[PDB]
């Protein structure tokens, strides 16, 4: 199939923030939609290889999930559209505005963003960034998993979701379904919190070192009062250190749609 948006068909609007590559503009396009485009003029061969690369695999997405791809253009620029959430990202809702959600709500945010990931592995995808920045809540349900980047609140990166290995860049490619695993346990640890882990020490890179050699990890003993039990003992599977110890979304997804099913009392 053909997904190229012709010429002149997309009609850029306000500026939203920054993307991956160039910039993000809330644009129309048969409606509202999301243009990530190259502010540049000119198409670095080694930048075209990671827009021709994104396009590659947003294709492959399709699912109530993960953020929709509706066309990319080559035309003035280079462009990938998506369509536009209304509303904002867990990070934001979390951290930002200090939305309370009750424990249902929660629970289900945990579950999509985990509904979702089992999908883009059961398609070999690694997102290699979860979290909750990268979590859009969509009309404040209806998880919208992403890479949006810059857009979104808040050579660097984002430590905090970094399982260890990933941390210390061990073998080049420290990468894996379970490297998500724990950038999801972090997320898991979010929701169930309302906090980003390790908030009493101000330090970036003794947090990198600690986290890395294992010195470090997420204060369990914050989960909120109401947790249940499961949550909690889901959640330190997730964040083990030891990558191969770490269960996979196919269980973890099951682990949650179990839990969740009993506690409306
Ligand atoms: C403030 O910013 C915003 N508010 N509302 C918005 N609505 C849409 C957008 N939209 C975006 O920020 C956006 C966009 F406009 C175009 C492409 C991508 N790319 C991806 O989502 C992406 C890239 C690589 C891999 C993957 C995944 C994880 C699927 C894989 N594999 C996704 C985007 F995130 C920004 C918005």
């Amino acid at each position: 199939d053909d997904w190229e948006i012709p010429d002149g068909q997309i009609t850029v609007g306000q500026r939203i923030g920054s993307g991956s590559f160039g910039t993000v503009y809330k644009g129309k396009w048969h409606g509202d939609v999301a243009v990530k485009m190259l502010n540049v003029t000119a198409p670095t061969p080694q930048q075209l290889q990671a827009f021709k690369n994104e396009v590659g695999v947003l294709r492959k997405t399709r699912h109530v999930n993960i953020l929709l791809f509706m066309g990319y253009s080559t035309k003035p620029q280079l462009a990938i559209v998506t369509q536009w959430c209304e509303g904002s990202s867990l990070y934001h809702h979390l951290h930002i505005i200090e939305t309370k959600f009750e424990m249902i709500k929660l629970i289900d945010i945990a579950r999509q963003t985990a509904q979702g990931m089992d999908y883009l592995h059961a398609k070999s995808i690694i997102h290699r960034d979860l979290k909750s920045n990268n979590i859009f809540l969509h009309e404040d349900l209806t998880v919208k998993i992403g890479d949006f980047g810059l857009a979104t609140v808040k050579l660097s990166g984002s430590i905090l979701w970094m399982a260890p290995e990933v941390i210390r860049m061990q073998d080049k490619n420290p990468y894996s379904f379970q490297s998500d695993v724990y950038a999801f346990g972090i997320v898991l640890y979010e929701l169930m919190t309302g906090q980003l882990p390790y908030s009493n020490i101000n330090n970036r890179d003794q947090i990198i070192f600690m986290v890395g050699r294992g010195y470090l990890s997420p204060d369990l003993s914050k989960v909120r009062s109401n947790c249940p039990k499961a949550m909690k003992r889901l959640m330190a599977e997730c964040l083990k250190k030891k990558r191969d110890e770490r269960p996979l979304f196919p269980q973890i997804l099951a682990s949650i749609e179990l839990l969740a099913r009993s506690l409306p009392k």
